[PDB]
Parts: C-alpha cells; sequence; structure tokens
C-alpha cells in the first residue's frame, strides 16, 4: 500500500508507477526533497470524499499548507466501477514536471515557489474507501 | 480505420493491438478462418447506438447471422468521455479464446460450434459516431 | 522456422520481430511487395557458410540480380556462442528505411530505384547450420 | 555512470536495470542492505583488466565467485540495450537478461534480505562508446 524509491539527487529524467487501480480510496504519487517538501502530489481520487475520477495535483512546504488545486482531464480512470493496469510517469523538466499516463501527456505542472527540483524520493501511496478492489502496486522506477 | 494481418494458419499463441481509444463509435476486432468466417469479435462500444461503454463478444458463420451476445465487465473504457491507450490480446487456446486488455484477463469464450481455429486473420475497425476524438490504430501483433 | 504477416498495403510506419537468435544458422527478414520484389531483406548471421556475426542488407526484383550489397556494423550478435533475445525494427519512413535492434538505429538504408514501398509483407525466415540452440520465434508486428 | 535507488526493505519482488552498454569496462550491479553489505554483485566485464566478456557474481560484508554462461555480451566492437532483472527469491537472488534466467543464487549466510538498496556502477576502460544508465526498477 506504500512504498518510496529514493534517488540521488534528480533534476532531470523521470519517475514513473505501474499499478493495478482500485474501485475506490485515491491513489497518491509524491515527489519529495531532503527537507521533505512536497514537489508534487499527483493525487488520483478514485471514489474519494464524495469526489469520483478526479485527478488533482499539488505541492507544499514539509510543515505547511497545500497550494491551490490544479485539477487536469485526461487521466484514464476506468468507467463503470472496474479496474486496469495504469502506467504513470513523471518528467522532471526544465520547466517544471510533465505527467504523463499510459504514454499520453496529461498536465504540464510549473514548479512552485521555493519547490523546484532536485527530487530526493518518489512514493506510492493507495489509500482506501471501502474497496472491493484494492490498488496493486507492481512497479516503481527512476528513468535517466 | 481499417487494418488487419494475414498469418499462416494459428492454433495457439496470441494475436494483439495497441490504439488510442475514440471517445465516440466502437473499435472492433475480428478474428476469421479461411472461409472468412468470423470466429471472434471483440466488440468495444465507447459510444454505439445510443450505448456507451459495452464490450461485446460474438462469433457468425461469414454471410449468417450473430449468435450469443456475451457482454463481460471490466474492459478498461475511460471514463467521462477521456481517451487512454489500450493493449488487447487474444490467447488462442485448447478450448477457447482468452481476452484480455492491459494485461488483465477480461473473459474466457469457448470456441462456438463450427467456429474453430486456425485463426487466419486479425482486424482491427474503428467505426466513427461522430466523436470528437478520433481512435487511432498503434499497432498489430502475432504472438508465438 | 518460417512465419509471416501480409499487411494492407504499407508505406509509413514500421515492422518489428522478436526472437530468440539462433547460436549458429542465419536470420533472415524478407520486406515484400506485392509483386513479390525483395525491398529488403535483413540477413543475420550468426554462423553462415564461412561467416560469423555479420549483417547484410540488399533489394532485388523478384525476376532480376541483387543490388550493392551493405553490411553495416553494429547488430547485436552475441559473443561466445550465446543466444538472447533480439528485437528488430524497420522503420517504413518517405526516403529509405531505417533499420534498429533493441532500440538503437542500425543503419539508414535508401530506397533501391524500382524499389519503393507499399510494403505488403514481412517475413522471418530461420536457416539452421548446426546449432546446439536454434532460433525462436516469438512475434511480428505492424506498426501504423 | 553511477546510480541507485533505495527502497523500502524488500524481502521478495525483484530489482531491474536497463542500460546502453560499452565496449570496454565493467558495468556493476550491487545489492545492499542498510549496513552497506554486498548481498549480491553483478558484474558485468565487458573489457577488464585482461577478461573479455566475462559475468562474476559474489558478495561480501570476498568468497567464492560464480561465473554464469549466457549473459548477452555483444560480439565484436559493438554495444547493445540490456536488461537486466534480479529477483529476491525465498533460497536466493535470480538474475535474468534479455527475458532470459541466468542463474540462481542462494543467499550466503550472514547475507540475507531485505535489500535496501540497488545500485549501478560503470568503470570505464578506454571505452569508444561508453555505458548509459536508462532506468532503475523495483518490482513488488
Ligand atoms: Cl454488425
Amino acid at each position: 500500500p506504500i512504498q518510496s524509491i529514493k534517488v540521488d539527487p534528480m533534476k532531470s529524467g523521470g519517475l514513473g508507477v505501474v499499478y493495478r487501480s482500485p474501485d475506490k480510496g485515491r491513489v497518491s504519487l509524491y515527489l519529495y526533497n531532503d527537507g521533505e517538501d512536497i514537489l508534487l502530489v499527483v493525487d488520483a481520487r478514485f471514489d474519494w470524499r464524495g469526489e469520483q475520477n478526479v485527478l488533482v495535483l499539488n505541492s507544499k512546504f514539509a510543515g505547511g499548507e497545500w497550494g491551490p488545486e490544479v485539477r487536469p482531464e485526461g487521466f484514464p480512470f476506468p468507467c463503470c466501477g472496474y479496474v486496469t493496469t495504469i502506467t504513470v510517469r513523471v518528467e522532471i523538466g526544465a520547466d517544471g514536471f510533465t505527467l504523463s499516463a499510459n504514454g499520453i501527456e496529461i498536465v504540464k505542472y510549473p514548479y512552485r515557489d521555493g519547490l523546484p527540483p532536485p527530487v530526493t524520493k518518489f512514493q506510492y501511496v493507495f489509500q482506501d474507501q471501502g474497496a472491493s478492489e484494492t490498488a496493486q502496486l507492481e512497479s516503481l522506477s527512476a528513468y535517466y
């Protein structure tokens, strides 16, 4: 349900994850620096606090408050309560993060004030909301 | 919008397709014998004849009539009018075909009476129903 | 040891193979048009009629003689009589083929005059020469 | 040419690497615990001090060295993409390359999982084509 890989400080390249989606709950991906600031959360809400199939991007300092949510369209939430295998990729660009899902680009996310790279940790968190089918993590990768 | 591969008669291995889903229309995959009978259609209805996110599998002889529809759950249609990359595979087993999408097994389908392998041809067909994102075929594969 | 796909007339995309290499003998990939001209042969000689670890490309008319033979470097022939899986890809570009193996571009190859695409058939052929490990075909693909 | 991923300690699953090979030098893959013990190194010697195209496995805190056949060192001057996978099984590591099993390596006393670190290290020895790391993976 929770796994991380820590990388040698990363200012370019990509982080990827493959997982089987849950019918309920949320899958969260956290990109941290050593300060443990959240440079980016990619928070895919399957069914979460009354929201269905909602993707949320945000950042924040370690003991800190969420910035504004961004909510892109195009994340491959399966219909009808189904589940599937999802591959997600975060490019660490000069500009900001680039998020792709199944090789399709979802959103460009410019780096937030005082939170640019290097990334040093990439974390998967599945949180349940009484799902019939819970998320299964298959892999975590760093792309150089 | 229509593309096929022709193979030496296959009685095992697999046929795969990758494509970018459409927001409307249907993507059907046809597996034929040398007689041009349809041993199997894998009919992914994204938005077709007032149906939405429906998978239909059936068989019929060349000029004949469709037999009994099977409508399995789990095919990973995207929510919300979104598109994604879908990988589908059909194994040709001893007793039936095994259909999988994104590496997850969808259903097993016993060969219909007098419609057994060998498969000799595997064809992708997308038919529009005024989609704003039309299907894009990426590849067709034969597995030994 | 011989397998082929016939595709619809292809002026675009690519064609792929995946196989487990032989410790001797040759593996040839032929690209035909409808007339059965050889628009390209990618002939990988592991141990063949005097030669070891040599790559040969040519084209010929169905009738006629060969052309000037090109022998690129870079083809991943394994050392020491080992075998491995080889992935090979032939892009059908505007001006010639591009050959790659395991994702590394091996050579570009301008179309011989009188022998441009459409390509209508991609064929794999293994010919033994007393291998302790013969080749095994894993897949053939058309990319659009 | 040195990279690592540190993972929450793993007693099952797998570690993968993809890189483009060098024509000289060695690329070495290390599996470490918390104390930097070498639970296993997979040392692909393309051209390394007299040895050519040799695979070497071992562990340390040296000890007996295994030398499996079948690792896909390319012939001639050549380089390619290589995909190596190491499974953390119950009996030991299982190592494969380009989808093919190369050998099984029982854990050695004092050196069991969990694995906390997987590290790639290319050391050059005059290569005209240097190694290029492409990705490092953990499988769960
Ligand atoms: Cl119909």
